[PDB]
């Protein structure tokens, strides 16, 4: 089907009452006095579409004679996709698009727009006009650098960004400080100061701070870091693995020792890698932190490595970012692409093309609080196009999430999306110009570079061809991710990212009940079991429910840890950034079960791991 | 007698074993390996003398044919007075003098010094070469300014400075934040972040952070601030930017104060008497917060209103404009006792030397922040003070708690003020005026004097000297009395203007007895009463101790609060900066007694108040 007709199917489907509450609470724009300027999702769609379309003012392929018509066309397509909720950008684009701009320009009819209206929108974007969710900054090994980084954290938090750092540059606790002849406090002590700062800074009531803190496995304070969370409430924590996954796996299998050391310290120590892993697994089993960040694996696929280097991810791990780099995200609701037993790839390809252009335009109208960030982003133009609604799409296709069928399906879907996204980046490089660093990247200096593992789709050869093409034209260093979509999946009334539904019937702080199950399950057998379902949190052992329904409508805890993990692998094979995935584990899971997840993760193509044991906290 | 004669009596007297412990612990310089580069006080005196004498390189009055000669002469004189411990600069001068300089230059014999050697010292002072104890920085009402100030606190603390701020620009808790449509955390919440930052920064083993936080009496969060003590690195003082007379009048009338802020809409009225009682109650319990009479400080500030004092450093003794710093040094007046009188001949010569020393410190000082370098160069504020005052009173057989002592104090301080300012005149003539002389009240007024006077017959001469400095003046202000918490130990003498807290106690088991008490008391009686003296902490109730001994050898708690306060007044009349003075109060004091001290303070010439009730903490 043509995308335009899929749009018609969804564009007048109104957000649920639950979605509308979320929108009214945090998304609808207000004036200084607190009056609503927006009252409907339609309003947000218009504002956002208009602001993002204005980036086309910079399009060198457009003559000044045609710019108005072209800009209006893009605003129109952006608006319709947004209103239909087929694609939604990360929350900050929704919150902040249009800040600074006159209120009589943001929602005026598109056919009344002039070239001057668009130029005024473009010129009037203020210093708060921050549209990207993901940031990384360095934390250098000096008081000057540390406290500058604290300030950066505050500035980023204020405008609504999530920020991460690798703290491994900071010399270990007890290390000599030549300036004062003193002893260093160590990275963990400094992280507490970052936490205290973020306790008093936020984007009002819209968005509290969200941080990632990584410390590398061979840092002498790694043991303290692993135990740090039991304070650091604004931090997610992961252990960094800068080395090859295969090197760490080999060390483990051979029961080897890791040398803990630091370039600006005499503090040295040998520890058994098995013991370190058991310590991590033990803490993860207890409380869910810390995760694992396979930085070496991120750099293996980073087109600018080794001249640039990924040392950290943003808060939910989905983007590996070089120093001062930021990234803007957006997600396609693939559940809306279900049609008569299949995914409408005709419509999907069209949307992928539009989505990549949209996200790339966001860069041009984005305003950052720090010049080094503005520059890093301009030079690389990293994007994070993902999906949401995947679990619900499987429901409609009658495919159990915990099956090889679903994983083969996932790989082919993500391969298809990657193919067309990268083809779009080629076309965009040709039209608007290549990202400034193309020439020094592996797309250029190397033959056969591909920014992911592939290996589970028939699209592989076509993907290889397109990667070769991007030696000459490429708008973006990387294009894909899968995010948690913690908010935007709720606005879209669909399942979150690649995650299975956590529950088929529940209440959040009200009542949510899976729309796809409503449509499949007979209302008789539904009214019955309803209570039992909300109490057991699964269909698994509710008697008198068709075996067919039970197998399809699985929830997170119905799906064993390895099936969670292998699904992450299927997607990561066709994602050039990373992926947010929780490996849910049953309350009855052991520390050794966690260790087994880690070892299996080391053999798969995943770039990081987060585990959460039911009943943990 | 001539100063040279007094130097001879003291120069070969080595510091007590007690002092040597302190020196070895944190004053003696070490190499990167931790080996001592200094092992005797005279080594410190050599290094410090040589570094500060190096400033004479910049003296425009010297011909190059004499520059070596002059520099050597000043190094020699500085060395002699330091070694003799007649005058000692603030700790950071002793800690940091010479950092960056090749070790073969700091201690070699002065007869081996060439002009090139001094130029080399001057060139190689590094970024840690910070020689001043007292700082103030502003904290502006924005996230950017707040966290820039946090960084400034860290940098200052690293090099061993003490820093204060007035936090009143920060809008009250709950105030609107336009950029986020949020609510402000308020100053007290942000002070916690400053405290957390300073918990992980220090000048090695030498000294931890030391901070002052002030909030003005009319700030809407004043009541929360008053109860704020989590803030362990802060001393707190309530700021009074209005005239002392105005607040006394409001108190006497049982009037109300309007609490308001420029960046907030909510105003509140409170009884000034209720506010004062809240302050007195907390100070009675815990010793905080103090009172800072900012308006009284600006009354005597030569640059007001062009420049403005909003805060003091940690112990309150210097009122500083934004980004201003000040270096201190104190003369041990106990060593000037001679046959029933103070030796004014020798003391005058030393005041002249110490003022030149302190002014030279500025030329070889390195600050961490450019705005501080600029503010210091423009004003050249100094803080020359005294220590050993209590022991001098002992030798003179004058009870600290008497009008006699207070009259003596005023006369002594007037003499010092007179000759310090005379020296600043001469220095202005020789080296050049401080750049802001022209816009100062020494120039723009008739009859400006930077203190109240009124208790000395030196007043007329002081008036004449201030008039002369209309034409020449090296320094905006010259005088303070500091706690001397460390340098009075090094000099083996009483601290600042404070009475001795105790006459005898046990060091580590070593019995210490005040040296003067030992010389005046019959050794037999001493051995007899020692036990009871340590137990009771005073001679007053000990039987068979001569009445005259009891009256003369008073300690802090023998002296009533009003007698502490009036001594502070006597000094403050002839000090152009402020004074560190603890108003000790007996454990049996009431909150009403504290209130009465506050009210008497408003009637006196004191510029601030700190009280401490014995046994409260
Ligand atoms: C000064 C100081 C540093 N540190 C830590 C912070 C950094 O991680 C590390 C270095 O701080 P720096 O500010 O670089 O100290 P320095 O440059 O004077 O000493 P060096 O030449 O040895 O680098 O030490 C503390 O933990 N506490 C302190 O007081
Ligand atoms: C952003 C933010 C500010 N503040 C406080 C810090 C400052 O005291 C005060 C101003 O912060 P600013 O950073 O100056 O906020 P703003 O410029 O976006 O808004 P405005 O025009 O109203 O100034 O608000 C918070 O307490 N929490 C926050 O999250
Ligand atoms: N500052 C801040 N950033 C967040 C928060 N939630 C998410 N982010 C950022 O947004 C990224 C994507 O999260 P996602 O759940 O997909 O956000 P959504 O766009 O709001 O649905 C995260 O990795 C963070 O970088 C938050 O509560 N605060
Ligand atoms: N950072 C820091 N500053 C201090 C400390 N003690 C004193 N200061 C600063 O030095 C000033 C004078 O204090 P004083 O006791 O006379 O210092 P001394 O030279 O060490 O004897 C104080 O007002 C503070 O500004 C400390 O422990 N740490
Ligand atoms: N170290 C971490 N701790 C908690 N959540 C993490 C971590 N790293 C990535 N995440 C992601 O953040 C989200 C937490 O709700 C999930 O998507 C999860 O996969
Ligand atoms: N608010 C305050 N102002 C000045 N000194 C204080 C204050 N609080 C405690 N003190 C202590 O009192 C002495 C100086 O008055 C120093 O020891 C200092 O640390
Ligand atoms: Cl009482
Ligand atoms: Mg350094
Ligand atoms: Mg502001």
């Amino acid at each position: 089907m043509k995308l335009s007709d899929l749009i018609s199917r969804w564009i007048d489907v109104e957000p649920s009452k639950n979605a509308q509450i979320i929108l009214r609470d945090r998304y609808f724009m207000k004036d200084l006095d607190g009056n609503y300027l927006e009252t409907k999702w339609e309003d947000v769609a218009r504002r956002v579409a208009r602001v993002v379309a204005t980036a086309e003012l910079l399009n060198p392929s457009y003559k000044k004679n045609e710019k108005l018509d072209r800009i209006k066309e893009w605003e129109d397509i952006f608006f319709r996709v947004l209103k239909a909720r087929l694609f939604i950008p990360n929350s900050p684009t929704l919150f902040n698009a249009g800040l600074g701009v006159k209120h009589d320009l943001l929602w005026k009819p598109i056919d009344q727009m002039t070239l001057e209206d668009y130029e005024e929108i473009y010129r009037s974007r203020n210093h708060l006009h921050m549209l990207s969710a993901c940031f990384v900054v360095p934390v250098g090994d000096s008081i000057e650098e540390i406290f500058e980084a604290v300030k950066e954290y505050a500035l980023i938090t204020k405008v609504g960004g999530g920020v991460g750092s690798n703290f491994s540059e900071l010399r270990p606790k007890g290390s000599f400080v030549a300036g004062t002849h003193g002893k260093a406090s160590g990275p963990v002590s400094f992280m507490h100061v970052f936490n205290s700062a973020i306790s008093v800074v936020k984007q009002g009531s819209r968005r509290r701070g969200a941080l990632m803190g990584i410390l590398n496995i061979n840092h002498p304070d790694i043991e303290e870091f692993i135990d740090a969370k039991k304070v650091l409430n604004f931090f997610n924590l992961s252990v960094g693995f800068p080395m090859d996954k295969k090197e760490i796996l080999k060390l483990y299998e051979e029961d080897g020792e890791l040398e803990l050391s630091h370039p600006r310290s005499t503090i040295r120590k040998k520890v058994k890698i098995r013991e370190l892993f058991r310590k991590i697994a033990t803490n993860a089993w207890k409380s869910g932190d810390p995760g694992l960040a396979f930085l070496g694996e991120m750099n293996k696929y980073y087109p600018l490595y080794p001249h640039r280097k990924i040392n950290s991810t943003n808060p939910c791990g989905e983007i590996g970012l070089s120093d001062y780099e930021a990234c803007n995200l957006g997600s396609i609701d693939v559940a809306k692409f279900y049609n008569n037993g299949f995914v409408d790839l005709e419509a999907l390809q069209e949307l992928v093309q539009i989505a990549v252009r949209f996200l790339d335009n966001v860069i041009d109208v984005n305003v950052f609080p720090i010049d080094k960030i503005t520059k890093a982003v301009k030079e690389s133009r990293r994007l994070g196009l993902g999906i949401m609604g995947f679990a619900d799409l499987l429901y409609k296709l009658e495919i159990p999430y915990n099956s090889q069928e679903a994983r083969d399906f996932a790989a082919n879907l993500m391969a298809f999306i990657a193919l067309h996204a990268h083809r779009t980046s080629y076309e965009l490089g040709k039209e608007k110009g290549n990202f400034p660093l193309l020439e020094i990247s592996r797309y250029r200096t190397e033959d056969n570079f591909v920014p992911f593992a592939m290996g589970m789709s028939n699209y592989d050869d076509e993907i290889r061809e397109v990667m070769k093409m991007t030696k000459e034209f490429r708008r973006n260093v990387a294009l894909l991710t899968i995010a948690p979509t913690g908010s935007i999946s709720n606005i879209a009334d669909t399942s979150s990212g690649l995650e299975p539904n956590f529950l088929l019937a529940y209440t959040r702080f009200l009542l949510y009940v899976n729309q796809v199950l409503r449509e499949k399950l007979n209302p008789e057998i539904l009214k019955r079991i309803e209570k039992e379902l909300i109490e057991k949190g699964s269909l698994k052992d509710i008697p008198d429910v068709p075996e067919k329904i039970k197998k399809v409508f699985v929830v997170a805890l119905d799906i064993d840890p390895m099936d969670h993990l292998l699904m992450q692998d299927a997607f990561q094979r066709y994602v050039d950034n990373n992926i947010s995935k929780t490996i849910n584990m049953p309350q009855s899971a052991t520390v050794d079960d966690v260790l087994n997840v880690y070892l299996e993760a080391l053999r798969t193509n995943v770039r990081g791991i987060t585990v959460y044991r039911d009943g943990s906290l």
